This record gives structure tokens, C-alpha cells and sequence, in this order.
């Protein structure tokens, strides 16, 4: 257990290293073993690959990703795929629990995230906390293991993690990078009649869309039909449905995949195309970090991405796509340009990816000087100071100015040891920022005191995230349903800090610039929009209904509804540990009402994984209102009902599963659950 | 008029030339003449002396200065004696009525206020004003008069205001200069056996008054009586008394004078300086700027004053009260230093008065740019350009960063021409700095959703500043007051913002730093803690008593007063001006009482300018509930009530009146008011 740090490139099994490493530590030491991951998508897949893996050893895997989590206790499980933002969280009730030794090893996924990002300061610290812990309380207590690709200052890493180092740059699918600049529908036949797909990328939503859009009409003049229709009836049931442009895109071999769609449809795409059926596939730049999808020939639109030039570590993942190890012999990365984007191309094609920094007055060092105080690890000055010269930016005087901030804002209490008090406690277990959990606070405590019990608008006020624009705000719109609103509504607006005023002056006046601090009641009103969509969404109304009534498509809505279950569960932990028993009661069954969009009697429905909030109402409908109740019945039973040999339903992680084994399915999993 | 500016040194009869010039001008064109002075005590003072002046040629004088205001039109008016503040407010009235040629002159005093100055702003605008008014509408339109001391850019202002120069450095009472090395007693002896006074300056307060106590001792150990007398019986029937330590050191002829006193006690003790009945006199630096106070012998304690250097200009204006025209030979200025203060001391007998700056993003052109704006002089682009040329910041590009801000807030619609809504033009009517404009607007409306009525806290909170730190607060006696608050004060409390858990924190933990913006509810408990003083103010309690259950001192609270009386008599016109008529029909009556300090009965008697707070409430108690009362009475009754030869009341700009007297003017005046 001397840690160990590793790099490779994508698409030459460089995860098998780690699932070795992972299976010896686990079976030796019988300790956990945590499996962080950047993303929920690829989150799930991994899970789903190592139960898959681990199932004829008694191994339980189940992670903490997304707004989802295990079923079970961490106690009985053996291997977390957890997301980094939950890893950390995870690893912070350890600490406060005491019982750090009960892990065996942590293996990190794409670590080049460590660097310039939004998340991977989180990783920073979730590291800095194991090494800090194993130096100061020690051969074999949790080994470390890392991935990424070629970073310029890998053994940099390793030393800051003290373990060993492996870089190589070798592929079964030797990519040829060769830049070019008529011929265009002579280039799209030669592709395709060879029997091999092509992976565009098209930074723009729109122009995606009506790229494949033209791609499938140009196949469709120049000219398995059973399995694409299987995918076009898979497509058709859905809670969004099928969407126009798609119908007529798909039968041709052509599709498109970006955030705009849902996490479902993205799911049926991805797995049409690895499996073949779709040979052209327009995506964005949201699938370049997303799960494994080998190609033979990738494309790129243009450089230009969001009217800058496109990042080199996105290049660098893209390209990784374009071979398929196995099958394919060589792979293309073709990368049209023009006269002025010449330069812009030839400079891409060249140069490795940036190095990798730390990101740490910054809330990030607020955020650990917290964790290492309230989980008792660094109370006092002497200590403290050793912390620094174990993260990251050390190893590549903010200490005091961060921890001033915490006793300023009441966060902890000095005595010179130091200690929380309980609002410390409070933000630690809830995960949440220290920089937020003051407004958090304020929020909450002035909500017990006017609560409205009327509707569910007034929790969903509070546990409504606004940490990012998740959609752009029609006002106009918005000011309708305003006036259309019922009162019992209105009150909990006027509570919260709504006002008809400044409804009024975004209607008609252009968008009123915050140019001052003072101006978070601009917050205010899109904190109040995004809680009456949660509101339409917990209510179980279609996607499209949602879309129409507010503009907001259904990937940003189910993006809205991950941020928000997520928001409300670590809402409930804060309240639970606060000791506000009454704003816990109320905020408990929203996690999972927001995480499933449903009703509060799907709630204990919902709980068997095969189980969509369309496949909790059909049976709830029937009459099983209870997991326990749906062990209690037939197969054919359900299969009917699931009605009113071909793959129609989808699920994630599924396999050649009907309506009929499905239904099969759904009464075993209720059994197991009692 | 061709406008004119001038220099000379004080004491020098300077401004002899402008009793002419303003004569000379209203009685040829009949028209008024503003007389500016910087400080309330100063332009009462001049009120006072160009109404003696000035009576007997049947010529009205009255200024606008302080809370307070003439009780007839501005039209009946020839000379209005106004301050800084509330000229600019009769110049944008008079801009906004189209009456600008009503104007025939306007005299400034102490110009050099124009640079570094919290107000020197307001008389920069003014005077732009005047000059592009005249530019654009025309040799005798408004004349222009300054004074000041030896200005290093004298030639500059005058050439920014087109007028002549005239600078002369001439006394009657040569002062003299040459330091001779605190060995004060030999040195008060020797001046003291001479007849002749001193006037000592000290920039500590508590220490000032020790320095007194200490002097006073001197004199009662080693060494007329009825004015003495006199002066004690003055002092001791006040709305405060008299003082402990001023009791013992006022017979030894020593006394002192600083803001902590009343004004009515600092009237008290220059008087008796001026006859010569105080001998010694122990000022602070607000003397320095105050009424013309000469002395034979000026001394000052230290150069370090506040933990600095003393300011030359204020060491300029405390010589030239060193020598007294007419009965003074020679006049001497000593200034004691210390080894490490030789060189401060060096250093500024040295070096005349910095420049003069203009202090103009800034609140101070978004102020300019309202008035030229909703006053209808510029309101297209292209003649606001030419505004900036009339400055004199430019005589020695932001406009368009302050026409946006006022864009951004609504103070104005854009229609090539510029346009106040509603509320740049109650902006400008209520002379309120548009900066805090948005946040008593929304204060405002705020209150008038939940107004309360059971008391006047609600009142006073929307007519309280704090703008300006006048007192420190002792938390720790305000959360006693407020645990001993009544209920219905505790719901205005609540309304407003105040909350337990914020003095909670205040009265054990040290005071909260302010760093963020969004901590302006620190100011909200401040307002609340400055409306009960003001409250219990307006209850006609003793300021004693105000004294001790609030810890503000009598001269802090009569600061006070002005200052919430001012406030609230710009409150109110600004809801007039807004169309709120019930808030200011609630306002209107509180400006008087503010400025008095007495209660809703007494505003109907404190009409006669010779009628205090106290007078009004013998008055009242005995019967007298009207003006109209109070005339139909016998001069000797008033006199038993008074009672109930000897000069032993007091009241501003008085002369040889005793109780006899005074009651005979009180029934006289009433007549004149009917
Ligand atoms: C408390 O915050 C959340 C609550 N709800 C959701 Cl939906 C998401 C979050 C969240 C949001 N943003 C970042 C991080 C988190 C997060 O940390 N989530 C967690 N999920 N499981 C956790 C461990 C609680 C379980 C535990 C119990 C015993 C032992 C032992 N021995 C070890 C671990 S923490
Ligand atoms: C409206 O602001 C105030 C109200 N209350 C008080 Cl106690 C003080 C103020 C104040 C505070 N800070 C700065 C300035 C002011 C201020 O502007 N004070 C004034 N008070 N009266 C004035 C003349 C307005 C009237 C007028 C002028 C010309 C003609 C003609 N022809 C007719 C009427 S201006």
C-alpha cells in the first residue's frame, strides 16, 4: 500500500490496472475501497461495470452519485463509486465518525480535473485529507491510485501523493493526426460505405441539430432496419417522447446528442451508436469527458467553441475517441479548417494540455481549514500549518485571513485550541459551502418563523439551488404565471422577497445589471422561478408541459432536478444536525420526490431501481401502492399492465430486456428489498 | 455685476465690502442677495447682524440654516442668510420655478471650504449654477462675491467664476512669530496681570476640560464679580444646567468650549469671552471655523491633533483670533512643542494653506447631473458636455458613467433628450443625495405596507440619518433598553429589521466588522438605537436624562436634533414631491418637533422665535396653549410666570433683556405673528 500514480491514454484498457488493484485490496485487507469519478453519467457506468465485475465474488458495490445513494449502510458496502463532491463528504463523516481505518485504498479517475476547475479543488482536499490522516496515524493503511492522460507535471503529482509513477503513450489504434482544408458529400459516401462510424462535434446546440438534420436528408436523397426500429420504439416511449427532428434523423443512420436532451435519450443514443446502428453521430462538447464511445473516424465543426478557441484537454479527450480496440486496425481525427481558423488549427494540433493548478481568501481554503477543524484532525496553530504543506498548491500565509473569516462569521470558536460550535458542525455534515451555509442559515431561520404549510412552494423555495444558471429567464413569461398565480403562492413570494415591482421592471425594461452587492434580490426572483418549476416538476407533470409553461428544455430541467434533490439533501442534514426537527420532518421526503419527480405516494414505490416515475404511476394506478405490495403479484400481471420479445422500455444499465423479463425483474427486486 | 473675489486675513474688517456690495445691489435692483456661510452658528450670527444692519432701511433678512427657516415666503424676502446645504436647495427651486432672475447677487463667506470638504461640493455645484444659468441668459444678471484667507489659487477661482481679484495680507493688530523655548503658569500669570485674555486650543475634549480644571485651580491657590454672577445665573437655569467642573472654573476667570457642550452653553461662554468677563478660555478646533471670537494671546496645546498633524488651514484660522481691532496693540500666537514636536512645529509655522481642490462615479456629479437635468437647463448631450467646462474641476468624461447610474436607478427616461420620472424630481426637490435616495425609497414604501401608529418610533425610525457616526454606541445598554422596550416599540423593531440575535452578538462579542456590503443591518440596529434617543428627545425628556439612559451627551444629542430635523424636514418633501400624502401628513408635524424637542401641543407656541422648550412649557402649563393666547396677556403676568433687573435667561442674538423685559418682547412678538 505505497500509493501509486499512473497515467495512460483512453482507449487502451488503462482502467484494468485498477480494477486489479482494487479486487487484491479488497479481498486482502477486506477494507473499502472509494472509485471517484468526475461525473454522475460515467459515475453509473463504472458502477454498473464493477457489480457486473465483482458479483461472483461477494463484493458490494454501490456508490454516492448524483442525488442518488445506496440502499444500505457504508458499513456493508465494499466499493463506493462515488462522485468526487460525495467522496469528500463521504471521507468528512469518516473523520467525525472516527473510523478513517475502515478504508483500504481510494482510486481517482481523470485526474487532470485536479487542475483549473470547478470541481477539483474537492478532489484537492478529499486527497490532502487521506494523506494528512495516513502520515500522522500510520505500510498498508489506504492506497492511493490515479489516472489521466499525458500530463506535463505527472511526477509532480506523485510526489505530492508519495507514490510511484507510470506515463506512457501507446494505443491499439495508432490515431493519424493530418489536417485538411466540394469533395463533401464524395468524403461523408467514402466514410460510410466503408462500414464505420463517424463522431462529429459541433460546439453549437442549434447548428448540431441541423447538421444532422442535413447529414440525414443528403442520405436520404442519395438513396439493421429491425434493430432501428427497436430503437425508434425505445425512442417513442418516453415521459419527453420522441422528438420531430429526431424521428426523421434516426432511420438514416444519423443522430445527434447534447445536454438539451434527457439523461434517458442521451443513454439510447450512446448505446446505438457503440452498438453500431448509428453510424453518424453529431454530439458536443459535453460527451468529450463523457462515457467511453470509441469511434472509428472523429470530426470536429471548428475550433471555435462558446467564441473562443477550443481547449486543448478537450482535444486531447476527443481524439481518444476515434479507434476502436478490437475491431478497428487505425483511427482518423480529421480537423477541417479555414483560412483565418488556419492558425487556430495548426496551434491545436500541436502542444500537449496545460499543466495543472490548485485553485487555492478563496472559499476552497474556508472550506478545508473547516473540514480539518470540526473533523478534529488540525485545532491548533501548530498543526494547522503542516495542512498547507500537504495540499497541492505547497507541494507545486491564506490560513489566517481563512480562518478569521470562520470566527467572524461564527463558523468556529477560539480557546489556543480551536473548536465548532454548531453551525461548523452543521456545515461540515451537510457538505455544503461555508461561504453559502450563512445565507442558508438566514434563509431557513427566517422561514420557520412564517412557514407556509399551504403548498409545497414554500419548501421548494428552500431548497431551490441558484449556485449557477442552469436556464436563461423569460420575464415576460414569468410575469404571466405571476399574475396567473393562486394566493397561497403569492404569500410565500411576498415571504420570500418577491415583488410585483421588479416583475414589473424586467417585463418591459431590459435586464436590470447587479452592478452592486446589494442586488441578491435578483436572486430572489430566480430563485422564485426555478422553485415554482420544481414545484410543476415534484407535481409528476410532463417534461413538455414544464417546457412550454416556462421555455426551460427538459435536459436543463433534469439537470434542475439533480441540483435541486441534491440541494435538498444536504439542506435535510444541515437542519437534522442544526437541531430544526420540524424543518427536517418537512424537507425529508423532498430529496427523493425531487430526485424521481413524484408524488409523495411513489415515494415508497420508487424505491426498486427498475422503476421510472411513468413505471411507478402505471402500477401505482393498477393498485400497488407499496414495494411490498408489488412483491405480492404475477409476472403476467404486471406485464400487461406494463403493456397497456421487443425492447421497448429502457433502463440504465440495461440489457436484452423486454416487457416481459421486465416485469419479471420488477416483482424479484421488491422481494430482495423485504 | 461683474461678479468680484476677493482674499484678506480676518480680523481686517474683510467682510465690510460685502455689507456695501449687497446694499448697494438691493436697493438698485430690487432684487435678493444669498449670503452663504459655511456653519449654522456663523450664518445666525450674520443673520443677526445684517438684520440689526439693515432694519432701518426696511429691508427683510432672513436665512434658511439648520433645521430651521423663515416663517414667511421666500418672495417677501431681500437677504436670505443661508447655509451651504439649503442654498443649493433655494437655487434648485428657483431653477425649477423659472424664477432665476428673482437673484441679484450671491455672497459666499470662506471660500477655501470649497475644496476637501464633505460640503465644499455643494457650493462648487451652486456656483456652476449660477454661471451657466447667466452664460446662456444674459452686464447685471447675478453678482458673485467670495472671502477667504490667502489662497495659493485665488487668481484660478476667480478666473473659473469671471470676476476681479483682490488679495491683501493686512491686521490692524500686527501678529508676531518668534518661538522661545508644558510651563503654562509663569506665562498665565505674567498675561493675566496685564488684562489681557488668552485663548488656549486643545484637541482632546475630557483633557481640554482638565486643562481648564487644572488653570482654574492655579488661580483659586495662588491668586467683575457681578457680571460673573450674572453668567453663573445664565448658566445654571438651561434645559442641562450647569456643569460640575464648569461651576468650579468658571469664577476663577477660566472656562472651555467644545461640542459637547450645549449650543446654548457655548453662546453663554463666548459671550463672556468677548466682554472679557472669561479671561482663559480652553476652545477645542471647533472654534477654530466658529464666530468671530478674538483674543489678545492664542496658544495652542500640541500640534498633534486626532493622531496627526493639525491641519494648516484650521492653524490659519486659529491666528487670526490673535488681536482684537480697535482696543489690541500688538497680537501674539504661541505654540508650545516638544523634542520630537519641534519639527511638526517647525513645519507648520511654514507653509501658507494647501490648494484648493474640487472633489468631483462620484455621488457628487450624479448630483449635478440631476439638478441640470430635472432642472430643464441641459437636458439634450450636447449642452451637458458644456456644464463640465463650467466646473471647477475642468476650469482647473465621468458624466456619461453618472447618466447611466441615473438611467440604471430610473431617476431619469431617455427619450437625445433627458427627462426626470417621478423621481428624480422629488429627488431634486428634496435636496437628498441620490445615492441614499434608492434605499429611503425603498424604506419608505416598505413602511407604508406595515406602518404602525401606536407610537411615533415608526415615525422617527423613517426620519432618523446616519450619514455621519454622531455618538458611539454602548451595546450592552441598548440591549437593557431593549429588553426593557415595550411590545408595541418591539413591532416596529421587528418591522424594520432589528433582531435579538444581532445585539446578542453585539453586547458580549466584540462589534461585527462590517467587511461586506451586504452587512448593512448593522446600520439598521444603529437607526433603531439613534430613533428611541430621538423619540425619547421628541417626549421633551431632560437631555440629562437622555444622557443617561442612552449615553450620548447633550451636545451629541443637540447635533442630533439638528440633524434629524433637517432630515426629516427633506423626508417630507420628498413624500409630498412622490404623492404620498398620508406619510407626509404623518411626517410634516415632526420637523418642528425635532428641531425644538418638544411635543405636538407646543408646536403652535414655539412660533415666537424668543420661545424655547422649556419657556414653551411654562407657557403651556400656564394656560398659554396658542400664539394667539399667549398676545392677549399683561406683560406682568407672563413676567410672575417667567419668575415662577438680572439678565438670567438666554436666547440667540440677545441684548440687555432680563425677565421684565423678555416678556414684554414674547407678547410683542406673538402680536407681530397674528
Ligand atoms: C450530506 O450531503 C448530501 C446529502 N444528500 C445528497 Cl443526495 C447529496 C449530498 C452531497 C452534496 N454535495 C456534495 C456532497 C454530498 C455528500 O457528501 N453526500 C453523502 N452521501 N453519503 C454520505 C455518507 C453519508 C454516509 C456515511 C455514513 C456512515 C459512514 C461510516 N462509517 C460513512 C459514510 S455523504
Ligand atoms: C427640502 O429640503 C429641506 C427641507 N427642510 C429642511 Cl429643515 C432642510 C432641507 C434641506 C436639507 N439639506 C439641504 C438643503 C435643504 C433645503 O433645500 N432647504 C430649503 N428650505 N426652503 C427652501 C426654499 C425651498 C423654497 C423656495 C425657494 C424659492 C422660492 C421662490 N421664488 C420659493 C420657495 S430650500
Amino acid at each position: 500500500g505505497k500509493n501509486l500514480v499512473y497515467s495512460a491514454p483512453t482507449s487502451a484498457g488503462k482502467t484494468l490496472v485498477a480494477e486489479l488493484l482494487i479486487l487484491k485490496r479488497v479481498l486482502e485487507m477486506r477494507k473499502k475501497a472509494l472509485f471517484i469519478l468526475p461525473f454522475v453519467s460515467v459515475a453509473k457506468e463504472k458502477k454498473y461495470y464493477l457489480q457486473s465485475l465483482f458479483q461472483e465474488v461477494g463484493i458490494k458495490v454501490d456508490g454516492y452519485m448524483g442525488s442518488t445513494s445506496p440502499s444500505r449502510h457504508f458499513s456493508s458496502l465494499d466499493i463506493a463509486v462515488c462522485t468526487i463532491e460525495r467522496a469528500n463528504g463521504l471521507i468528512n463523516r469518516l473523520i467525525e465518525e472516527n473510523k478513517m481505518d475502515l478504508l483500504g485504498m481510494v482510486v481517482v479517475d481523470e485526474l487532470h480535473m485536479l487542475g483549473d476547475s470547478h470541481r477539483g479543488y474537492l478532489l484537492e482536499l478529499l486527497l490532502t485529507k487521506i494523506c494528512y490522516i495516513t502520515r500522522k496515524s500510520a505500510s498498508n493503511a489506504v492506497q492511493i491510485v490515479g489516472m489521466s492522460a499525458t500530463l506535463p507535471n505527472l511526477e509532480l503529482v506523485a510526489s505530492w501523493l508519495n507514490a510511484e509513477l507510470y506515463h506512457t503513450d501507446f494505443r491499439p489504434v495508432p490515431l493519424l493526426e493530418s489536417v485538411k482544408v466540394d469533395h463533401v458529400v464524395s468524403l461523408c459516401y467514402e466514410t460510410i460505405c466503408d462500414n464505420h462510424s463517424v463522431l462529429l462535434f459541433c460546439p453549437s446546440k442549434k447548428w448540431c441539430e441541423k447538421l444532422a438534420d442535413i447529414i440525414a436528408r443528403e442520405f436520404y436523397n442519395l438513396h439493421e432496419q429491425k434493430e432501428l426500429l427497436e430503437v425508434m420504439d425505445q425512442l417513442r416511449r418516453l415521459p419527453s417522447g420522441l422528438d420531430s427532428v429526431l424521428q426523421k434523423t434516426v432511420p438514416w443512420g444519423v443522430a445527434f446528442h447534447h445536454a438539451g436532451l434527457t439523461f434517458e435519450e442521451r443513454d439510447i443514443i450512446e448505446g446505438a451508436f457503440r452498438q453500431g446502428l448509428i453510424r453518424v453521430l453529431a454530439a458536443t462538447s459535453t460527451l468529450s469527458s463523457g462515457v467511453n464511445l470509441p469511434a472509428r473516424r472523429v470530426i470536429i465543426r471548428t475550433p471555435i467553441f462558446g467564441g473562443r478557441p477550443l481547449d486543448i484537454l478537450t482535444y486531447k479527450q476527443m481524439v481518444g475517441r476515434a479507434g476502436r480496440k478490437g475491431v478497428d486496425t487505425v483511427g482518423e481525427s480529421i480537423l477541417i479548417c479555414k483560412n483565418s481558423e488556419k492558425s487556430k488549427g495548426i496551434a491545436l494540433l500541436q502542444g500537449s494540455l496545460k499543466p495543472v493548478r490548485s485553485c487555492l481568501v478563496t472559499g476552497s481554503m474556508i472550506r478545508a481549514i473547516l473540514e480539518i477543524i470540526v473533523g478534529g484532525v488540525a485545532s491548533t496553530s501548530q498543526d494547522m500549518h503542516t495542512y498547507a504543506a500537504c495540499t497541492f498548491l505547497a507541494a507545486s500565509g491564506a490560513i489566517e485571513a481563512c480562518v478569521m473569516w470562520l470566527l467572524e462569521n461564527e463558523f468556529i470558536q477560539s480557546t489556543k485550541v480551536y473548536h465548532p460550535t454548531h453551525l461548523g458542525s452543521a456545515t461540515l455534515s451537510s457538505s455544503l459551502s461555508p461561504a453559502d451555509t450563512l445565507d442558508i442559515f438566514a434563509d431557513l431561520q427566517r422561514a420557520m418563523k412564517g412557514f407556509v404549510l399551504e403548498n409545497d412552494l414554500h419548501i421548494l423555495y428552500l431548497v431551490t439551488p441558484m449556485f449557477e444558471d442552469w436556464t436563461t429567464i423569460d420575464w415576460y413569461r414569468f410575469f404571466c404565471l405571476w399574475e396567473k398565480l393562486p394566493t397561497s403562492m403569492k404569500r410565500v413570494a411576498e415571504l420570500v422577497g418577491v415583488e410585483e415591482g421588479f416583475l414589473a421592471r424586467c417585463v418591459k425594461g431590459k435586464v436590470v445589471a447587479r452592478t452592486e452587492r446589494q442586488h441578491r434580490q435578483m436572486a430572489i426572483h430566480k430563485r422564485f422561478f426555478t422553485s415554482l418549476v420544481l414545484l410543476d416538476l415534484i407535481s409528476e407533470v410532463p417534461l413538455r408541459e414544464i417546457n412550454q409553461k416556462y421555455g426551460c428544455n427538459r435536459g436543463q430541467i433534469q439537470s434542475l432536478q439533480q441540483s435541486a434533490a441534491v440541494y435538498a439533501g444536504m439542506i435535510t442534514v444541515f437542519s437534522n444536525r442544526l437541531g430544526w426537527h420540524n424543518m427536517e420532518l418537512l424537507l425529508s421526503q423532498f430529496q427523493k420526490r425531487l430526485t424521481f419527480g413524484i408524488q409523495r405516494e411513489l415515494c415508497d414505490l420508487v424505491r426498486v431501481s427498475l422503476l421510472n416515475a411513468q413505471r411507478a404511476r402505471v402500477l401505482y394506478a393498477s393498485g400497488f401502492h407499496t414495494v411490498a405490495d408489488l412483491a405480492r403479484a404475477n409476472i403476467v400481471e404486471v406485464e400487461v399492465i406494463l403493456k397497456n420479445n421487443m425492447r421497448t422500455i429502457w433502463v440504465t444499465g440495461r440489457k436484452g430486456l423486454t416487457e416481459r423479463e421486465a416485469a419479471a425483474l420488477i416483482v424479484e427486486e421488491a422481494r430482495m428489498i423485504l
